[PDB]
């Protein structure tokens, strides 16, 4: 659609026939998108720096080495000599090997964009429309809006594509159009045409301009235009593919890949150097060219070898399914590029309300009295547990379940609480959630007689609307109030009149329940209940209930505290003045003490856990609370924040004594304050500020149109998933849950993102380290060489392959949340880390060039046996003496390559179960931790064997079968890269950190 500014509802109703009050059908909805794509922008080309200077350079690479093979392949038909076998099919193992890496390639990229695939599941459904599916609203991704669908927008949302305005449900419509026209100051709309098709945006008042917000009203609207056909996406399309920009770490991994192509590329060059001396021996004919051409076969198959191949697909994939998990606990973030400042989150700021808090309210502690002797007694404290207004949770005793009714005190405490009540349940079945109907402080107490149950009503099986209120039904049908004494600031406390239901007895079993602050109540009490009995109260008595009344509104927990009273031998109702509250103190005297809930306005599920989680972590939490001072600190103490006794009178801050602060004063009380209560949300941004100015990465939650500046300038803005859609677009995350739980999981997968990447990092460069060392390790020396081209590429397939693919799978670490957070500034590789890469490779290196060398030198059981100097073995045909009975060809023996080669790969296999935890040892995590990591392994070393046992094979590679007595010398000299790596995994898990 177009010019639908100038066309009246009727026109553009018209124009993609369809009724505002049936929408798009199936049928025209799956043409539209056909035909118009979907809303939003395309997706910019991805060739970054690696891809150039490591994957292309790669594949050059491969070309010009399988031409090298083809020359000598033609070469080895112009050799008079004895029509050779092994280097015949040379080429073609080679075009083979390569075609095995294509396979493996294509596998890795299927993942990654499979698992990229698999997001656009959570994203959020940002766009209410009305299509002939339902006959109700409907949520769809933005994306999946087409033009001609009817839309509904409202006040806090965000337009998702142009829409024409069919309908102002509400009085007025106010749009915020200042992202693009140019200012903040709503702008009327109307549905009238605009005439003039050649108008400015700022005179299209008719249009609702995708990117634009809601600031008031309701309306019905029709698709104009979307994706870049957007007015918005016309002028973000000069953004659309000409940019430059890239995230802290794409340009560490770049800076990487660069300085790895330089690496690779000069020790490579420097292989055909150190061995020009060796262009005319005579195993190459003595000829100073098939001679180089041996050589430069070798460097450049060395090359490939060393370059770790799949690292944007295994960081591309880790990244997707680390995102997919985030989602999957209601973490959604959108941008990829902000998993890695998630990762690097060093500062919490969280709103109490909804997300560390529940914000319904709840009883999670009762007594009542249990003995009395002497004067003195004991008391029955209970616990309960739920933190809802839903009836779920259970009674506990000693933190073991029991039963109420098998107390006659908690009968009657659940009496007084159903009846002493003006407030209810109620299950909205659109939310599937239950909800309070009335003072928050009366309906904890209707929720947790429904937990109490004590006439162990049948629920079980009753409906979530009938179950509401069930039990408080179940005593209202046993009990009739008749009338209630309000509740009066002059006495602390309320009451109802009762009388027993259907009772004949008019003027038999009447009483009075009261419910109210602790002292006036406990005061106007001559007796005290135990069980069904009554005994007078006593000054012990009365000291000890008013002591645990103290500790609970003193302890950590800082309960609310009710006493709840009987009064068992009330007036007459002809007797009592009911339009004068100064009067009910006197009749709510005499009363008999029955017992005292607390209630509190509990932290969400996992919220405590979660914040010590933080601490362990050295991320700071901060509380942005609406409560005064005295009670946010007593909220921070009971979550966790602040200690039970901790002088926090220097971390917390009223927006008043924050704003009575100079600038240097108010920026030092962000560096160290954990609770900021009775604040402006322009304060929100300053916090952001004075945190930003210590470098500290900090994440903010928001929810409204005031929060937006906040939670754009904080590095991780964080939205409510039941928040406006303005401060949503305004986030990198958005919690689906409102939990502070979940914002502390997501920045524990972030970690686990990053992890996974160094990990499979470290395995890739220590192994293929040791294999550059190793071809210098005989060079250098002048030891016979142990690998030839296909070997080289046989190691390359079988080691940097699955096996690395693999450990993109690893399990989150067990120290992740132990360490503190990572510095974006901070280099991508550790100088520890680098010497732990030149530690464990030059291992390997050696262990194979020795496990060779072993054959010659102390062999065991096998031929060879010259442990003297071979290093001039190129000269066993100058001087034959030193040997004793065997053949100098005994060097070009297929039984040490064979040996080098099964180490190097046996070992790497190894080294890949080092790289299962940064740190843990093997023994901590377990091997088996990383089940696609063993099936790698497997399917490697099955391959190496097949490549050993299948006849035609074996001579292909040059190599040999070895006994058992021969392998077990493989492990004996593999086994111990466990072992070195596992002692520098216990100098860093122990001196480095801790
Ligand atoms: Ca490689
Ligand atoms: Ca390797
Ligand atoms: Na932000």
């Amino acid at each position: 659609m177009e010019a639908a500014h100038s066309k009246s509802t009727e026109e553009c109703l018209a124009y993609f026939g369809v009724s505002e009050t049936t929408g798009l059908t199936p049928d025209q909805v799956k043409r539209h998108l056909e035909k118009y794509g979907h809303n939003e922008l395309p997706a910019e080309e991805g060739k970054s720096l690696w891809e150039l200077v490591i994957e292309q350079f790669e594949d050059l690479l491969v070309r010009i080495l399988l031409l090298a093979a083809c020359i000598s392949f033609v070469l080895a038909w112009f050799e008079e000599g004895e029509e050779t076998i092994t280097a015949f099919v040379e080429p073609f193992v080679i075009l083979l090997i390569l075609i095995a890496n294509a396979i493996v390639g294509v596998w890795q990229e299927r993942n990654a964009e499979n698992a990229i695939e698999a997001l656009k599941e959570y994203e959020p459904e940002m766009g209410k429309v009305y299509r002939a599916d339902r006959k109700s609203v409907q949520r769809i991704k933005a994306r999946d809006i087409v033009p001609g669908d009817i839309v509904e927008v409202a006040v806090g949302d965000k337009v998702p594509a142009d829409i024409r305005i069919l309908s102002i449900k509400s009085t007025t419509l106010r749009v915020d159009q200042s992202i693009l026209t140019g200012e903040s100051v709503s702008v009327i709309k109307h549905t009238e045409p605009v005439p003039d098709p050649r108008a400015v945006n700022q005179d299209k008042k008719n249009m609702l301009f995708s990117g634009t917000n809601i600031a008031a009203g309701k309306a019905l609207g029709i698709v104009a235009t979307t994706g870049v056909s957007t007015e918005i996406g016309k002028i973000r399309d000069q953004m659309a593919a000409t940019e430059q920009d890239k995230t802290p770490l794409q340009q560490k991994l770049d800076e990487f890949g660069e300085q790895l192509s330089k690496v690779i590329s000069l020790i490579c060059v420097a292989v055909w150097l150190i061995n020009i001396g060796h262009f005319n021996d005579p195993v190459h004919g003595g000829s100073w060219i098939r001679g180089a051409i041996y050589y430069f076969k070798i460097a450049v198959a060395l090359a490939v070898a060393a370059i770790p191949e799949g690292l944007p697909a295994v960081i591309t994939t880790c990244l997707a399914l680390g995102t997919r998990r985030m989602a999957k606990k209601n973490a959604i973030v959108r941008s990829l590029p902000s998993v890695e400042t998630l990762g690097c989150t060093s500062v919490i700021c969280s709103d109490k309300t909804g997300t560390l808090t529940t914000n319904q309210m709840s009883v999670c502690k009762m007594f009542i009295i249990d003995k009395v002797d002497g004067d003195f007694c004991s008391l029955n404290e209970f616990s309960i547990t739920g933190s809802t207004y839903a009836p779920e949770g259970e009674v506990l005793k000693n933190d073991k379940p029991i039963r109420s009714g098998q107390f006659d005190g908690l009968v009657e405490l659940a009496t007084i609480c159903a009846l002493c009540n003006d407030s209810s349940l109620d299950f909205n079945e659109t939310k599937g959630v239950y909800e309070k109907v009335g003072e928050a402080t009366e309906t904890a107490l209707t929720t947790l007689v429904e937990k109490m149950n004590v006439f162990n009503t049948e629920v079980r099986n009753l409906s979530k609307v009938e179950r509401a209120n069930a039990c408080n039904s179940v005593i209202r049908q046993l009990m009739k109030k008749e009338f209630t004494l309000e509740f009066s600031r002059d006495r602390k406390s309320m009451s109802v009149y009762c009388s027993p239901a259907k009772s004949s007895r008019a003027a038999v079993g009447n009483k009075m329940f009261v419910k109210g602050a602790p002292e006036g109540v406990i005061d106007r009490c001559n007796y005290v209940r135990v069980g069904t009995t009554r005994v007078p109260m006593t000054g012990p008595v009365k000291e000890k209930i008013l002591s645990v009344i103290k500790e609970w509104g003193t302890g950590r927990d800082t309960l609310r505290c009710l006493a709840l009273a009987t009064r068992d031998t009330p007036p007459k109702r002809e007797e009592m003045v009911l339009d004068d509250s100064s009067r009910f103190m006197e009749y709510e005297t005499d009363l008999t003490f029955v017992g005292v809930v607390g209630m509190l306005d509990p932290p969400r599920k996992e919220v405590m856990g979660s914040i010590q989680l933080c601490r362990d972590a050295g991320i700071r939490v901060i509380m942005i609370t609406g409560d005064n001072k005295g009670t946010a600190i007593a909220i921070c103490r009971r979550i966790g924040i602040f200690g039970e006794n901790e002088e926090v009178a220097d971390r917390a801050y009223t927006g008043r004594e924050f704003d009575d602060l100079p600038l240097a004063e108010q920026r030092e009380a962000c560096r160290r304050a954990c609770c900021f209560a009775r604040v402006e949300p322009s304060h929100k941004s300053k916090i952001v500020e004075y945190l930003q100015s210590y470098d500290e990465i900090t994440a903010m939650t928001g929810d409204g149109v005031n929060d937006a500046p906040a939670l754009k300038k904080a590095e991780i803005g964080i939205a409510m998933g039941s928040g406006t859609a303005v401060a949503k677009t305004a986030s990198e995350m958005v919690l689906a849950d409102d939990n502070f739980s979940t914002i502390v999981a997501a920045v524990e997968e972030g970690r686990a993102i990053y992890n996974n990447m160094k990990q499979f990092i470290r395995y890739l460069i220590s192994s293929n380290v040791g294999e550059v060392v190793c071809i210098f390790l005989t060079a250098a020396l002048g030891l016979p060489e142990a690998l030839i081209p296909v070997q080289l590429l046989w190691v390359n397939l079988v080691t940097d392959g699955l096996p690395a693919t693999a450990l993109g799978f690893n399990p989150p670490d067990l120290d992740i949340m132990d360490r503190p957070p990572r510095s974006p500034k901070e280099p991508l590789i550790s100088g520890w880390l680098f010497f732990r890469y030149m530690a464990i490779g030059g291992y390997v290196g050696a262990a194979t060039v020795g496990a060779a060398a072993w054959w010659f030198m102390y062999a065991e059981d096998g031929p060879g046996v010259t442990y003297h100097q071979l290093t001039h073995f190129m000269q066993c045909t100058e001087d034959h003496p030193h040997f004793e009975g065997l053949d100098c060809e005994i060097f070009e023996a297929p039984e040490p390559m064979t040996m080098a080669l099964s180490v190097l790969v046996t070992i790497e296999m190894c080294n890949a179960l080092n790289s299962l935890s940064e740190n843990q040892s093997l023994m901590r995590m377990p091997p088996w931790v990383n089940i696609w990591l063993l099936g790698s392994i497997c399917l490697s070393m099955s391959l190496h064997f097949l490549i050993l046992y299948v006849d035609p094979l074996p001579m292909i590679f040059k190599l040999k079968a070895l006994d058992l007595t021969q392998w077990l010398m493989v492990l004996k000299i593999s086994l111990p890269v466990i072992g070195l790596d596992e002692i520098l995994k216990f100098i860093a898990r122990n001196y480095l950190e801790g």
